[PDB]
């Protein structure tokens, strides 16, 4: 019965892994954007004060997104929104049942945090070489079981978690977004393409194919629009060497 | 049933974490030291292809820890370990029932990972500026709830996954130990002594008088010891700004 809000912007991934969380729970729910990166409403710390997008209220009384109550609960951090709509949905299955294989879920999700993350925002946000970003994907795919599936066999929260990132790659390497010279785009567009990272592309198209992706992704064309509208993106900038 | 093996090493934050989790839990299990930085043993890579401490085994046949076998399982990541303590030991309490408390928890743990965690091996390892650690450590306490208890109110393995950190700092600080400036240091101690942390020492008081804490610590001056084994931070260096 308790209302859920997520604020959201379409260029953020880790707004689009709750969504996709919430896709699969077959929860209701009010989606509601935010420039969070140019123009913050100034009741959005009231939702969240880290300023950062995604926010979600929870219960309270229902009311216009933009004008959220005081008795809602307040919830911060994407992972710890997977986890709760896991907790709020059980019968959807968002995490196995088995101790190990839960555990293994939240493993991947730590890999992709401890490992993965800031190398991408290292290339993108900072244009430093791409070879540790190729080696901690890498390190990622190596965690795939090989023969197929998901992070933890069956779907789960962990690749709500990680596939927002992943699909998000491939185009804006198409595009050339993002601080990387040439040479680091081919390089990486390369090797993303090349049986190196065969396992990886098999499991983007498996997380693609299901409708919490098509539902929850604007197209490949439309994302890499709205990500041009971040500032840290630099449209138009490289660095090099 | 099934064993359980965690490798460890004294000086370690996230190994500390488990250990703590393992106690609340009341837990059969085995611990064995890694001297992971600077003499790794040539198995090690079995229990943890990432070279990383604490490494954790579960079930398989009863084996020596230095001769870890094919069969058991590899839990890597301290936090998915903590969230597999929580699934092994339902009896123990180690989250909330409640779906709101519970994700107190798990934000709690996400904004001490994003936030904090990086200030903190900046600060001790790098020698970056305190003021940004200090500064996150104040969002932080500002997540606890304000009249005393623990993050999600009864203890939760969220306290686990901090205290081992923030019960560090205060004794490193003491000790003179890492490659920030004297000025930092001063500043860093005197604040952590101030009434605007008022509400972080009480919260270390209240996690360190747990059993769980005392039997998992080595003593203030033994880890001033042990931490001072950590090749990267160099006696006789600091970094200014
Ligand atoms: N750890 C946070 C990270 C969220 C985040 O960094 N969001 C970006 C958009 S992709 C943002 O809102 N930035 C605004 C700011 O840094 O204050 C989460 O997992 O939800
Ligand atoms: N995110 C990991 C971090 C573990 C980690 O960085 N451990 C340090 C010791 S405190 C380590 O083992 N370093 C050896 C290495 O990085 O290869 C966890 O939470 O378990
Ligand atoms: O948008 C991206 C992004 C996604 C995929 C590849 C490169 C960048 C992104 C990546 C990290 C991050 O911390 C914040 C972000 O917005
Ligand atoms: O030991 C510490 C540490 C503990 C308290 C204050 C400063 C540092 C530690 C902190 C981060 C980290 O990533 C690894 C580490 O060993
Ligand atoms: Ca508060």
């Amino acid at each position: 019965t308790k209302q859920i809000t997520l604020y959201t912007a379409t260029f953020s991934p880790y707004a689009h892994r709750v969504r996709i969380a919430l896709e699969e729970a077959g929860a209701e729910y009010t989606t509601y954007d935010v420039d969070i990166l140019r123009n913050m409403p100034d009741w959005f710390p009231l939702v969240n004060p880290l300023k950062k997008i995604p926010a979600m209220t929870f219960g309270g009384p229902e009311v216009p997104p933009d004008q959220p109550s005081p008795e809602s609960a307040k919830i911060a951090e994407s992972l710890a929104m997977l986890e709760f709509i896991a907790d709020l949905f059980p019968d959807a299955k968002l995490l196995p049942t088995d101790p190990v294989l839960r555990a293994r879920a939240r493993t991947f999700m730590a890999l992709y945090e401890n490992y993965v993350n800031g190398q991408f925002r290292d290339v993108w946000f900072l244009g430093t070489p791409a070879d540790p970003l190729l080696q901690a994907l890498e390190m990622l795919q190596g965690a795939l079981p090989p023969d197929g599936g998901f992070a933890a066999g069956e779907w789960s929260i962990a690749d709500a978690a990680v596939i927002p990132f992943l699909a998000r790659m491939f185009p804006y390497l198409e595009a050339g977004l993002g601080l990387y010279s040439k040479e680091d785009g081919v390089k990486m567009r390369k090797a993303m393409a090349s049986e190196r990272f065969a396992r990886i592309r098999q499991y983007v198209r498996d997380c693609r194919a299901r409708p919490s992706f098509a539902n929850t992704w604007a197209g490949d064309a439309e994302q890499v629009e709205a990500a041009k509208t971040v500032p840290m993106l630099r449209v138009g900038e490289h660095h090099h060497h």
